[PDB]
């Protein structure tokens, strides 16, 4: 079944991952057009979801998740599962958002207590980590890169994430597993070296929202190898 993405980027692009994971499935793109990964940048986008999950549908999508991290977190868990409702009424599709996708991968993992290493401002670490808690995980600690840029996120390099994800996971070595947040940044051979270094697992958003919409989809597809201990 073909799967349709919410994109923050106005280019709506399929997000990279796709290709890598699972390269035999199709998968279509609706941009918003975000303008920073900030409150006040997501304010002036959210309202226009339910109208991008109804194209998606026009164009055929049979499923739809909304490929946000922050943007779906930002004002709690309600509000995550709202949005949620608000999109299966509006299009009669299966719908889903990448902050229910890293929560499913978590738990699946069965990570409790959570290391967080994302791109984020503070402002915005601070809403990822109360709506864990409210969602019954407990952050341990934050390493983060501080970037409000949207596009900008595809640029951050694979030394870079690998020294990040280990730098929040030396913070609080009790940890289950590792969190790393933003949708933008190009993580999957990231992954598998944090995962080989520190013998944990790593829930990374753009590869969980891949994961859980194909899991949404129905088809059974399994990803390609080499990407994670989510994906077996
Ligand atoms: O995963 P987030 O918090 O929505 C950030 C993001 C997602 C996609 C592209 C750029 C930035």
């Amino acid at each position: 079944p073909t799967i349709g993405m919410i994109v923050p980027p106005a280019a709506g692009l399929v997000p990279a991952d796709g290709a890598r994971l699972y390269p035999d499935l199709p998968f279509i793109a609706s941009g918003l057009g975000l303008g920073s990964v900030t409150p006040e940048g997501y304010d002036a986008v959210i309202e226009s979801v339910v109208d991008h999950a109804r194209r998606l549908q026009k164009q055929g999508a049979a499923v739809v998740s909304l490929m946000g991290t922050s943007l779906s977190f930002y004002r709690g868990a309600a509000f995550n599962a709202a949005l949620t409702v608000a999109m299966r009424e509006a299009t009669g599709l299966p719908c889903t958002t990448m902050s229910t996708a890293v929560l499913n991968g978590l738990r699946a993992l069965g990570v409790r207590r959570v290391a967080l290493a994302t791109a984020y401002i503070d402002d915005v670490n601070e809403r990822l980590a109360a709506f864990l808690a409210e969602e019954s995980l407990v952050p341990t600690g934050c390493r983060s890169l501080g970037i409000t840029g949207v596009e900008a996120m595809a640029r951050v390099d694979t030394a870079t994430l690998v020294d990040l994800c280990v730098r929040a996971f030396e913070a609080a070595p009790d940890s289950d597993g590792i969190l790393l947040s933003c949708g933008g940044l190009l993580t999957l051979d990231a992954i598998p070296e944090v995962e080989r270094r520190l013998g944990v697992p790593v829930v990374s958003s753009s590869p969980a929202g891949f994961w859980d919409a194909v899991r949404l989809a129905g088809g059974g597809a399994k990803a390609r190898p080499g990407y994670g201990r989510l994906f077996d």
